[PDB]
């Protein structure tokens, strides 16, 4: 009956709602919905995609760069997860977003044992720029991120 | 008569052909237009905006913090920077990118010498992120990277051929800061333009979708409109 | 009633006593009023300016290059916040010191988080090396500072009893941006007063010098020139 | 016959003129006896140092703590590197400046290998912020660079011609280092001396004011003092 | 009576067992003793050696360059730290190594102010490469950390249970640094032992191998050689 | 007939003689080797071992941590790297050193560009670190350096 640390995954299409870009409405609700579960006194950790921005395979065909692409990805998944960051703020929650990339200045390195003091802190843990290499998918980076962080349970978002 | 450190202002609008996102074919154009100048052998610092993905007054008037706005929004830059720099590399251009927010894995820190340096080994400066710093734009970011790196000019890329005296008009030819202070026209932002109208830095608005246009404000045709003093 | 955040903002004569170099008797006096003020509850970021070592438009004025000789203005900013640092140690209050540009083992690189956060758990928060760009100025980079923190007032420390209607003969209390743009006074230069009349700052521009000034402002006491919205 | 590879210490008097902040006139003919040594065809490494600015000890005994007096100690070196890498330029010398404390966006971290090869490639070396740590001195910092560059001579540039067998009356010419310990002379702090010794690098201190006295030393002509094995 | 801010100087023999390579029966009883005084509630700050893989003056008179010599030792020490920070973090103590030469997948580059953290945090700081500059030594190395982290005392952990009048003897309990500079003893290198003369840093060599020695030495017992002023 | 870009892959051994260190007569002699082919008018690319210092199964079964045991094995490497690069310099050859871990004081970050580069101006280039990551074997280094600096001809060093 329940969990206790749980790890969501959240795709570019819980970001864009299908079109490309941001979309405040489908953002807002799945922070209502986070905060509903965190003050239902849960850990919860929010690994975040960026699909609504762009995919490897379509710049491969596009034409680009496998790792420039892919380098591009995270850049989507970091914007993601600071609109995440700001509509879960909105709601009176403390969140700690870690970037694989190391971007001091926008958020905090990725580290295990950070983030699950945060998490038993009660901080919502935000986990972008997926893993910090290429050739990886977001699915990937959440198994790897519940197996780290010692997450109980891992459940995916779906529209 | 002629320029031989340009720094090209791309707006948002020249990665995402007026929607949200990217478009390959205005980038694939734009890589041309600078391969092109290159070529002529000209040092080119790229300034690029994140129009095409965010702007950080929009999603402050939408509900957003402007912080973490403004954070998107250079992110978002960044990307554009790094498609800019795929395509240019598609075409044998070398290309350093350079970002004001320090993501090693990404791009190299904001090193102004070392752009410099790059500069004169005939390479094109793509810079990103902007500042760095919220509350701003890249119209300023333009302007003091231009100061900084001692641009001869700075070219404003934009879909029309110059600026007018009312949006639909006459499109002028050669203007002044005070000038267009008091004709209230449309350049950049008001810091931009303050800092450069301070530090007496030439502006040059053109078209950069006709072919050669930016070539020949370059080797120093008249065309677009010159912000000079 | 009161501010909770402020960004205190000091200029060069603030450490040099109006000489160059470092007066450590109104360091003193600076770490003991900021001490008072943390010592009363208040969350304080202070900005640094570098006035008593160099100016970048006085060294360009002689000769030297403009970007060279902002940043050795930067490394005085720099200088004179570990100054303060050790000042307000001596004090046995906390103090975070960042610097725009990163040198790690002087200090830490520029994090607004971690400085919020500092200022969450009673450290003054002490900013270096301005914005880290040249062309700028330490009034822009307490504006920009404020803005991202999230400051409630920019606490202007002067040698002087606020703003007045003109410079010696008249002492004035409250007025707006609009109003100080008007008519002509100074509280800051173009770029910041620009940068924070769009956001809308409360500026409070009052004399540090005097004993327990800065206590009261942060109270609430109408002493100074507050420039609202 | 003379030397190829000269690391010249400079001094807080080189650019304070004796006074404290920075003597424009000092740099500019510092600048060129570096310029004019250089079209000689040397290999220049030049330590600079920060006491028209702040020295850690002194510092400490007016109360500052040491290792925060040492690092604004360092910036100022940093500060002075600046200035003189601005006036080098000025004399169209292509210069380097490496910093021990990274400040990668200021100037290079110190790398050896680099700075060696920048003296291949007729570039003068500049190093700022000493040692980057606490408690030691440029007189340390110039030995060791000699010795890890591979320098063949240290050149101390005083105001004086040279090391006297007592401090105002005789002008030595040649002497060792032993000669030098027994007879109690100034030519380095302890440590820098102990380390010069124990390691042979050769030290010439000499007048860098008078014209063409560098030159004439790297040439090889018996001018000051030649403090060798 | 009693220290609490202790710099423990670990040469290489207590790494090598005298031997070339790693013992890791030697490091393991060096890591018990450590966590012992650790658990005792102390701040301990290690700085390695190097000599059970290189020294720079052997290999120089061995026939290679001293410069590759010096960084082969310091690559040496850092290995060294890497092992005793394995060796702690075996029993549960938490270790922070810090290497004057950057290497950032290796370990976090030197941070004085973070290390000083560090220690207050209850952690113990591990100091490796030396200073990261060549024509130097541990126990400089050693001198200067304890000095710029504020350090109690500087703790020299050899095999002998103190230093003696003349190597086989009467084993000294209490001396000064001139007492020892006038009787010739050994208790560091020349430069090493002339800075901490200079700057005053109370030295206590004694025997680690004997279990409790390190922890009597905290605690104030009269053990060892204590070479004070 | 010959070949004109060698990649050598020199282990523990070849800088050891079988003990435990560093032994200057084995390093002279395969320097004076190098040095042979060099002036035989061949590119040289030398990928270094750390063997004569540590290993990561020895460590293991010591009891330390994977990632620490092949840190110091990388460490070893550029000791071994360095004294080559010492022993090559005695006999007036102009030697590149590049770290896969990037240590700018003692060496110049691993690129390829950069090594081929040194290559064509006659440069002898000198692989330390390995790859720079855990779990990883210098023959497989050897193997990677040599595909992707074009290296036409692989040659290990033999006891
Ligand atoms: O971190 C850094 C690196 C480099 N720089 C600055 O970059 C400029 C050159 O950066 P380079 O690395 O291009 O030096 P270089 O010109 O010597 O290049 P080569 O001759 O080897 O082709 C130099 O002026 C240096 O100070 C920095 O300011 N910071
Ligand atoms: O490099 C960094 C580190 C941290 N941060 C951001 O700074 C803010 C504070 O980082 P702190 O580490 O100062 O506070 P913490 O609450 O995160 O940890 P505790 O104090 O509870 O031990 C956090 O929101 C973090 O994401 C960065 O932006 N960059
Ligand atoms: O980060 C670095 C880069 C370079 N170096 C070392 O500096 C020395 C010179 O590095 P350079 O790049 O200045 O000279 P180069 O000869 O290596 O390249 P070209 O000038 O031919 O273009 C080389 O020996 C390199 O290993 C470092 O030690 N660290
Ligand atoms: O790059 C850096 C990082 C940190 N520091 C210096 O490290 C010291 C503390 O380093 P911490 O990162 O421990 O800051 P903190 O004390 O706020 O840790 P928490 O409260 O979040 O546990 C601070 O004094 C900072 O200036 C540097 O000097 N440089
Ligand atoms: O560790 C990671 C995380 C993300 N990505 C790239 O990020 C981009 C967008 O992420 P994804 O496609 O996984 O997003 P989702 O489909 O979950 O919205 C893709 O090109 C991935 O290759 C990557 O390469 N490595
Ligand atoms: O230095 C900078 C550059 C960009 N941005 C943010 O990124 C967005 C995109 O920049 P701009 O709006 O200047 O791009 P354009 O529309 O000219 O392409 C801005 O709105 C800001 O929110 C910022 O905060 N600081
Ligand atoms: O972001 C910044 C902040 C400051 N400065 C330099 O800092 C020096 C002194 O700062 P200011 O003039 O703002 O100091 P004040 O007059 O307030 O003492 C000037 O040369 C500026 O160029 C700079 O270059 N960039
Ligand atoms: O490695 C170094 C070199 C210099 N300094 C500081 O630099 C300042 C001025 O340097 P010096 O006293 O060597 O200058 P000079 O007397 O030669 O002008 C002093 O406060 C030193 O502490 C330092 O701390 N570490
Ligand atoms: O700051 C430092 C520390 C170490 N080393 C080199 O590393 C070797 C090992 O250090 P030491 O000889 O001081 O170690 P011990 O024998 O005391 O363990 C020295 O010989 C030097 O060549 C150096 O050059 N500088
Ligand atoms: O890319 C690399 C290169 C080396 N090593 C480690 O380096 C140590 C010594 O290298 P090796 O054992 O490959 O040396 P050799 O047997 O060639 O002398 C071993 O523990 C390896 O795991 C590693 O982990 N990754």
């Amino acid at each position: 009956s329940g969990y206790s640390r749980v790890l969501l995954k959240l795709g570019g299409e819980m970001f864009g709602g299908g079109q490309v870009g941001l979309d405040p409405d489908v953002v807002a609700q799945v922070a209502r919905q986070i905060a509903d579960v965190v003050r239902g006194g849960v850990q919860i950790a929010v690994v975040i995609g960026g699909g609504n921005f762009f995919r490897g395979a379509q710049l491969q065909q596009l034409g680009m760069e496998r790792t420039r692409s892919d380098y591009m990805g995270m850049l989507g998944t970091v914007m993601n997860s600071l609109a995440l960051q700001d509509f879960l703020e909105k709601e009176g929650i403390v969140t700690r977003v870690q970037t694989a990339i190391t971007m001091g200045q926008v958020a905090e390195p990725y580290l295990p044992l950070r983030a699950v003091r945060h998490l038993e802190k009660g901080r919502v843990v935000i986990f972008g720029a997926g893993m910090g290499l290429p050739y990886f998918s977001t699915d990937t980076t959440a198994a790897q991120r519940a197996l780290e962080i010692g997450a109980d349970v891992v459940l995916m978002a779906k529209a």
